[PDB]
């Protein structure tokens, strides 16, 4: 029932890289497609897209958006997406087996993310395509001009090169689930010669090399070992997946595996170090953790669709409806990033629009609404700019079914020197009693305490109204920051 | 003198699956061109088809013809086949050295199957092309609109899908003489993910995989581990191919080559379940024998012909003139065949026109006609539908030249439970003595006796008369079925 | 001071394959742009060739010319260097960060040969593409007509092919500088299958099959054995590269490297010779030396050039000014050449025209002038065909800094039976002693005795006039030849 920070200026993790509030949008179910974009629609803008989600996007502040995959892209033709909208085919798209009919393409969405301030992280097809054609869509969207693929796009009406800063050498092809699938050894080759080649047309850009699908395959941390042991010298980021689910309604275990994501993390640092070390590298590897978030409601109501009404343009797939207590893991999830943010650069929720999102539009014409994950994030993206501080931390303990020693309050203190404010996120994982904490800010007054709590911990949003909304609530002395914290809550404090 | 056997319904080996009577057609010689497709011949028809050819095989009724290859397929592009006649390119044929003018594609071939009661069983080009153009292909034969490649179809004139069922990844790479030549791992791979782009395309479909050209090939059969090793999930077959000839003119040893087939097919079922306990998996592998016949009488003009005659279309390559004691064979490797009806449930006599062939049309508008193995295939694939019953078999023995302890009489009997029928077929292999052969038929009227034989071993048929053809003959007690099977014949005995 | 040596007719060695005398232009630098071609130049022709430098070529009797590539043709698509020059794309030449206008093509670079009386040595690319495209450019070149690429040559305005007799298997993929680089047993296993493929096209090819890309890559020589297990049954050479400098300014030991050209020479032959065991062979792999010269002037600005004006066409790439001692090394280079002439029947001075040349044209204009080292590959060219007779030399010796045992007099006699004259080359590489050479002839009148010296090893020619060039000059009884070799001095002594 007490539990105690110290938090130091003096006492540094790393500086935030603000791209770990990025997000992942994929042509999947209705991601796109009634999704972002809804041509004749009354909500939405000249070009098509809806300004009601465009704003959504907007209040969080994602800076890298993740495109267009996601198993997709594995047998992707970006050409397909580009030129007069009259002259792209339909493809079937064999990953989520609906058709893609591809009036998004390039052109289309490197606009809308304009219109959300945000940049493009593209992925090129690794699966059924290879270095040439990674080649070309990079010349295509960074080369100003003068040559084929260049003229290319300004012809089809982009004079100025979208510039793409950061790109995936294709997209988790360890997978059974996966057109094109790799081996290790397959991709480690692979993605050394791409990243070889690519960057000779543009060595400003950075790469990111494809990790395990997650950290249960059978192949990890072997397969990222690999990978980098080939590709070291021409790639900047290993990539990491993880989702969580509570099929087993057990809201104190599931609570507990943000622990779980804390190994896997120092699990793929240690991997890139020890790689660093065959090397004699002076490089760090950075880290990508460019798909994260809770996914485990819609599954069963995804394998009708695939295959009993099959090849649908834009079904309804991955559309999970989440609770309070998926927001309380998102939170853990974030502070666990933030944690990391020492080698964690780059991060995405996914995703963003519809699919597995924290924003929602309903079928078939539109609403558009914020699920309970929508906050958390924002918080996160809002004020977790700046300085992360090391927590030191003693807090109570408790076990649970499949977890032992799990810490009651994980929290960390970011410090933005620019606003002169502190703001500590912290979550209670304790489901039954209340815990206050304690903060020893040997700094240098409270601003805020913003929270996030609820009585069901099953409760959803819906287009009908929002029952989880940041309620600024509660409650400071010396340089003593005493705050309470609920039983199974989300909380973030400020001080000016 | 006397050979015995026990016949017995309660006794069963498989169901005999049709399919075992295919047969198949490659761009190869004149097969197709001066063969199937004379476009201005008074025999031929509104689409270029020799009628007379197409009356010869609906008499062998043929369920299932491979088409297009073949060592041609390593090298074909399927786009050069389809569509309008006029676009369509000419290819050098690298694999016969011969010009390949594509007037008969795709969609040609898919309406003679129709017409001579038949289906497509595909093979894709794995020699110089993968996975993307395996999934074109597919889609553009198996989906059904709305799509791409599918409406590519649509509107090149066939409105529906030709839905093609068995699909063969490939042709023979195993050997040095192919355009494409895979190690087995090399194989294995690109063999396992085509499989698994092409199911997530069309998941009903069966896939073949390409076993070892021949026994002899030194990576026999290894090759066959490793490929199903890969692709075991995701594939439904594994192929095998067997040629036999006469060149030192020794019958007595040539006859005794279906012995050899017999323990080839153990190999290759031995092989397969060795894998599957590897795999856990509680499937099974089915043996596809896709190359099947007598081939060894044309091999010198063959030479002759490539290259001294290069690049000519439709050049008179592999046009085995086939003999009595040929005939003798083939129907000894059908029983063979049937012996097997379990594990082998495709097989295809290599080839159906012209090509080591059953049916020859003579040249430059030729004239159609039955060679002697004609006949035991067309009296295997009528009578030989039904139910295989164990061979309970003790015949009189012979040693030959490179073969001991060989039997003298080869028989299998297979029940029809509706036709109420029984048919036995009977090879005697002794070429000196005559045998009587006892059967007792378990209860359970015979209907007939019919035979091939001649005193001539080395006769042939021509255009000007068949020397070898069913010759209804011959010579059941209580239910002692005793008949008298002439030294160097083929006999089918009913009872009903 | 003295040294004596003996030639014989009967102390045979080999015939000089005149392709020994071979040489090589890249689309590289101002080669072709700026160089060979400059379509509205006063000194060019119908076509664009500036006539003094055919004028120029034509004096180096330079038989064969290996093009495009050099690293260039490893992301090199032919088909851009062909049809209407209006639909001819621009393309990044990641090779060297220039922009490829391809206004020069196959078919326009076909001209310029018979132009220069020299045949194209073609490379396909192995980097970025395969077996199949370097079938339909084999079927473009060497095809008659009546098929896809054939014909399509013709409708492209050359009615007869061009016939190229010898391929090279894509370029150098061992270094991580090139696009598309391969291991030992990829290349090995792309070089197999592309050199079946096209033998299987037209039999009258030979292919070469990369070597390393120097003799001081790590891989060397297990890549050249690696290589050769894979491809020796298809492939006829195997290439060898080595390129010289002067940067530590120690004339007299580099005068010396063309010791270690030798033993590299006997590496590869060692090498080979390994393999034949290996292979049971009856055959030889013969010796491609199509990469050799001096190098190592422009390295300073080269490297200025990219990337810091980029994607330029045609930029001052490898623009080196020949010195005196430069013209030495590449005639003891060409004298170790001639030396194996037994193995070597391949060899090309890199490049012909601009680039590291002995050819250059001044830039936004013309000029065309002889580099110092244009004269020993003419008197070689000129005056070494014939048979290579075998050197028995006692020659002093003496050390440099970083060689020991290094001969003062090199030399090396050519016999031509259609003139019996027996030419000889002889180099001091003594800087300080002059040494005169005894020569008993057991011939067989004495005809010159060409001679290059000068005093200042560093001296250049210039647009501005040619400081060296062959001199008449010098100071033959009975038996005896006696003839003065000056330090630092390249004599051609001959005979009649
Ligand atoms: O993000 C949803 C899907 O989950 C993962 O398996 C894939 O990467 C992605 O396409
Ligand atoms: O059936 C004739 C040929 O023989 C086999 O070896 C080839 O696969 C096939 O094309
Ligand atoms: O001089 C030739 C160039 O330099 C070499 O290193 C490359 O092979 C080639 O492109």
């Amino acid at each position: 029932k007490k539990a105690r920070m110290t938090v130091d200026k003096d006492y540094k993790i790393a500086e935030i890289d603000k791209r770990i509030y990025g997000s992942f949008v994929e042509h999947l179910g209705r991601a796109v497609y009634d999704g972002l974009y809804q041509p004749g629609n009354s909500k939405s803008d000249e070009d098509g897209f809806r300004k009601d989600v465009i704003e959504l996007v907007k209040e969080l502040n994602v800076p890298i958006i993740a495109y267009p995959g996601g198993n997709f892209v594995s047998n992707y033709f970006w050409e397909d997406g580009v030129g007069p909208v009259e002259d792209r085919p339909r493809r079937l798209d064999l990953a989520w087996k609906s058709i893609e009919p591809n009036q998004v393409g390039i052109n289309e969405f490197a606009k809308w993310c304009k219109k959300v301030n945000a940049e493009i992280m593209m992925a090129v097809n690794l699966g059924t395509r290879g270095i040439s054609d990674a080649c070309n869509l990079l010349e295509y969207c960074n080369h100003p001009g003068g040559s084929k693929y260049s003229d290319m796009r300004i012809k089809h009406g982009v004079k100025e090169p979208h510039n793409i800063k950061v790109w995936c050498l294709g997209n988790e092809m360890d997978g059974p689930w996966q057109v094109g699938h790799k081996t290790m050894d397959e991709y480690g080759r692979i993605a050394e010669e791409t990243a070889r080649a690519m960057k000779m047309i543009d060595p400003s850009i950075e790469l990111v090399a494809c990790g395990s699908s997650s950290k249960d395959m059978p192949t990890f941390p072997q397969w990222e070992a690999t990978v980098l042991d080939y590709a070291y010298d021409y790639v900047d980021y290993i990539s990491l997946h993880q989702y969580y689910g509570n099929k087993e309604n057990d809201t104190a275990d599931f609570l507990a595996k943000s622990d779980d994501l804390d190994d896997f993390i120092r699990s793929v640092i240690a991997t890139c170090d020890y790689i660093k070390a065959k090397k004699r590298s002076k490089k760090d590897i950075y880290l990508s953790f460019d798909e994260w978030n809770v996914w485990y409601h819609s599954n069963n109501e995804d394998a009708n669709i695939m295959q009993n009404e099959p090849w649908r343009i834009a079904p309804p797939l991955l559309e999970d409806i989440y609770t309070f207590e998926d927001a309380l893991l998102v939170g853990l999830m974030l502070i666990t990033l933030m944690k990391h943010a020492d080698r964690i650069k780059i991060a995405c929720l996914a995703q963003l629009i519809n699919v597995i999102a924290p924003i929602v539009t309903e079928r078939n014409g539109g609403a558009a609404w914020r699920q309970t994950i929508f906050y958390p994030f924002m918080h996160a993206s809002k004020y977790g700019r700046g300085i992360v501080l090391q927590p030191v931390i003693n807090s109570p303990l408790h076990d649970t079914s499949k977890h032992e020693d799990v810490t009651d309050i994980e929290s960390v203190a970011i410090y933005n020197e620019e606003k002169e404010e502190v703001t500590i996120f912290a979550v209670n994982r304790n489901i039954h009693e209340d815990i206050v904490l304690v903060s020893d800010v040997r700094g240098m007054r409270l601003l805020e305490h913003i929270v996030l709590e609820h009585q069901d911990l099953k409760i959803r949003n819906s287009v009908n109204g929002e029952e989880v909304y940041p309620k600024n609530s509660d409650k400071f002395d010396d340089g003593i920051l005493t705050s309470m914290l609920r039983r199974a809550s989300w909380n973030v404090i400020r001080i000016g």
